């Protein structure tokens, strides 16, 4: 499996986690004659792509319905952080608890694209003792961060999204809970393709 | 047109330009009873969405084939910048000329999603006197930046993408040419909807 093409998907936020570019670069160097066709889409779409054979492997968020039909190998777990406007009152706090936002508007992406990550944001607020008020939905976490800059609310994001230094936003660690965003390598059961095997073994030497 | 829904599209990179969140927030405050349905997609898809009626207005890049069928109002022009790995030899230069990359690999997004921006990157290199070697394609400019962090090549991006401070990349202004990335508000000709009118007049008071 030194020649051919591999269709590799990942979520938009997952690309900001170092494991994704690290794996892509490592595979390209070890197997230069395998063309990587890269697709950026959310976990719901990536799982469907794996199921229908339009993707060969994906960096996605584990836990979705039917995930037991695929192989899932954990690649990164990272804390979740609050993103807020620089002038938000909580930005002056020495320690940030989620209860400070019990009456704040949360911006999010539409649940249907990534149920597990969306639900983990809601449950984080529930663990802090409140039902969050969800305001404007935006398509991706980067889109949400840009609306946070316009003071439309706050959000909770994978820690690696703190690289997205939109002017006028700040990222803070959460004093509660330690909610975590998870990234796994996903691929079909009983797909014995040697190219896929070479990719999986590159990601997990 | 104080009630209803407006379907608003924008490209993933365009959200990092302040005009997009500024306009969305201003409209939401002036017309709270109009629901904004936000879609993030590239200029090719946004133009098709406007044509088929699945979008009402878009922040897109002007110049595409058939653009004369729509209204296009310029909203922002910004310089384009080089994004490269922090350890690239040109990162030490006092002034950055595109000819320094004449033998470097350029990473880009697939041309079909945004012909005008893609072609402006190629022509920038041509104006500098070389045909660029295009390496790995990634789906969006943010995806490309993350691969630049893995030292897979360099790219040219709208200046506002310099907010995307992926660890291990740097952004530099270009000594040549002044290549510019353009953002326009696009909507259908002869669409007399009062909600759309209210949005357009919010963006251009
Ligand atoms: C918005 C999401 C959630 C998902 O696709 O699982 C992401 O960027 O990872
Ligand atoms: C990749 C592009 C080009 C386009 O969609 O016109 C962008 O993010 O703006």
């Amino acid at each position: 499996g030194e020649l051919g093409v591999l269709r590799v998907g990942f979520t938009a936020s997952s690309a900001f986690n170092s494991v994704v570019p690290t794996a892509i670069r490592a595979f390209r160097r070890a197997y230069p004659d395998v063309r990587l066709q890269l697709e950026e889409d959310n976990t719901t779409r990536l799982a469907d792509g794996l199921n229908e054979g339009s993707l060969d492997v994906a960096f996605l968020r584990p836990g979705f319905a039917g995930s037991e039909r695929f192989h899932l190998r954990m690649l990164s777990e990272e804390p979740m952080m609050i993103v807020m406007a620089e002038n938000h009152p909580a930005a002056s706090y020495e320690e940030i608890s989620l209860s400070a936002f019990r009456d704040e508007t949360f911006l999010l992406f539409p649940r249907e694209i990534g149920l597990t990550l969306y639900d983990s944001v809601i449950e984080s607020c529930r663990t802090a003792g409140f039902e969050p008020t969800i305001g404007q939905l935006a398509p991706q976490i980067a889109s949400v961060i840009n609306l946070v800059a316009a003071e439309m609310g706050v959000s909770i994001v994978p820690a690696s999204m703190s690289q997205v230094k939109v002017i006028g936003v700040v990222y803070r660690h959460i004093a509660d809970q330690t909610p975590t965003a998870k990234l796994a390598l996903a691929y079909r059961r009983g797909d014995t393709s040697p190219v896929l095997r070479n990719f999986v073994l590159t990601v997990f030497p």
